[PDB]
């Protein structure tokens, strides 16, 4: 009942175990509180199910040299988002390239999109003799790979990098299908991949965004304000590099010339993100790379 | 492998269990989504500890008519932060006023002192013949509140209003002992509260605050950005009903003629809100109500 301005302390106490998950990335006493590790969340979908959505060229996901999962962008699956770009592009760099075409297109519940990536990663990280394996994707594609990360802790110590093409981790406000509401800004999807910590990179992680893309906005502040931005992340913005002046489309995020050198920086370095000494101003070509 | 831009609904689908805490108030096909309402997270402190800390003017807890329960600010017991003012103010009300006194003067771990809130609502819960009660705050007593309505279930059923003076649920970017740091904007405890949907009302609640707050900020622009403001709730933001000259500071937020009138508006209101009918210009007087 007398003085007691004395309570003194460096650090914001720890949360109780109860508040512990809302603020995953946040600072206190013991440390950066991370993310929940208990068991994975069950399937809704048969394992027998969620194989069918997954494909190696060449070989089989359970015996498999050097993978790379490659995840589609909504209205696709993975042969039309990549077969003219990073299935032939990664294979030249000496992969084995993988991918899930969940269906129908991408358009159902992103939530179950994500199994399919979940069980690919299981997969296929066995499947390479226990050993991580990267995993690269486009549009929703990098939304599924951070829910993943997000919600099932089995897999992060199975992804060794990822490297995003304009993700929608805000969903986008320019938008029907499933995804396509779970996609919308303000999406109870979008709220929950927030609040659960989801915006930090789980893994090394590389965006490369355009401000141009008409699919996914907001995209031109170069800022935590951007769709595709992860904190601690690679973000890479293709006009802070390339000016104004560079235009390259949603699509051409994933396809273009500049795009290939930095998801080759990225997919070669040593701490698992794109490094700013490995492109610059003469890698600034809109036109397609596998051409 | 065919036509499907079919899937086509009119609704967000549901959020898996795992992930449909962290998107409280957010509407898919099944509805809002709704608070946990598991069984109460334990106590740390044992509860005579707690029940130590409460106190009632003329009667027991365990046995009190028209209980209203008071919770102090930062730095304060119950008897200094409302001795001046609504401690008499409720009782001439008629209510039977109590109050909780966390110690040290609500410095130490805000958490903690949400434990002596709890308590003290399920005690005048059933003290008052189990009857629900209003809860009138000042400052942290505000966060500590909602802290409690969003992480306790059991009292969200027992609390039938909240009138909240200047609550600082974003904390404060002008801010050490324990509270303090979790009151400081960007802290891991407002953080939580947050990301677990402890910015949307849970009980009918009135927030009074001033844009002249010196110790509350951001509170300038009677908007969602400001730190007392609650989704759904009856904000009010002195300066927005009185106009740019009328000035009353953090203290004066919960002591001024214009609060009482708010206050009472809100107390007596059969909503659980202060009505606009109820308050106007002329209530905008600055000076001390229980003068
Ligand atoms: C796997 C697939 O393409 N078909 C499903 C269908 O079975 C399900 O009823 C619907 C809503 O859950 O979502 C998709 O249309
Ligand atoms: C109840 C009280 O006023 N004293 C506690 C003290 O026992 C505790 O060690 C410290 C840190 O937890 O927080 C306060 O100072
Ligand atoms: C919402 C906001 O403030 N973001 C702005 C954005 O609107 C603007 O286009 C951009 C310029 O590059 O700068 C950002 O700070
Ligand atoms: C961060 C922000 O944009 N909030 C502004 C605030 O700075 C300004 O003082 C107020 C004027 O009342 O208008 C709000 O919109
Ligand atoms: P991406 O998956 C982002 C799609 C958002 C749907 C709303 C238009 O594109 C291939
Ligand atoms: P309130 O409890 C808000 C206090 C914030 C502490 C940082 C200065 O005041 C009585």
């Amino acid at each position: 009942a007398a003085i007691v301005a004395g309570p003194k302390q460096n650090c914001e106490p720890d949360l109780m175990p109860y508040a512990r998950p809302f603020a995953v990335g946040k600072r206190t006493c013991s440390g950066i509180v991370g993310l929940p590790s208990g068991s994975d969340p069950a399937f809704s979908q048969p394992k027998s199910v969620l194989d069918a959505g997954l494909t190696c060229q060449g070989a089989s996901p359970s015996s498999v040299s050097k993978p790379i999962l490659l995840v589609p962008g909504t209205g696709t699956t993975g042969p039309q988002s990549f077969d003219s770009n990073w299935i032939p592009l990664s294979a030249q760099l000496g992969y084995t390239p993988c991918w899930i075409s969940p269906p129908p297109f991408m358009l159902n519940d992103t939530q179950v999109n994500t199994e399919y990536m979940v069980n690919a990663i299981t997969t296929l990280y066995a499947g390479s003799g226990n050993n991580k394996l990267p995993v690269l994707t486009w549009s929703q594609g990098g939304l599924v790979a951070q829910w993943g990360l997000t919600f099932f802790p089995s897999i992060r110590s199975k992804v060794d990098r990822l490297m995003a093409f304009a993700p929608d981790y805000k969903g986008t406000v320019l938008a029907s299908a499933p995804s396509v509401w779970q996609q919308t800004t303000g999406s109870a999807l979008t709220t929950a991949l927030r609040n659960a910590g989801g915006l930090t990179q789980i893994v090394p992680t590389t965006n490369l965004y355009s401000a141009t893309d008409e699919i996914v906005q907001p995209q031109v502040s170069n800022s935590p304000l951007d769709s595709s931005y992860l904190f601690n992340g690679k973000n890479v913005q293709a006009q802070a590099v390339c000016g104004p002046l560079f235009v390259i489309d949603h699509a051409g995020s994933l396809t273009s010339q500049f795009s290939y050198v930095v998801g080759r920086s990225a997919l070669r370095s040593t701490t698992g993100q794109a490094r700013s000494a490995d492109y610059g101003i003469t890698d600034c070509n809109p036109l397609p790379a596998n051409d």
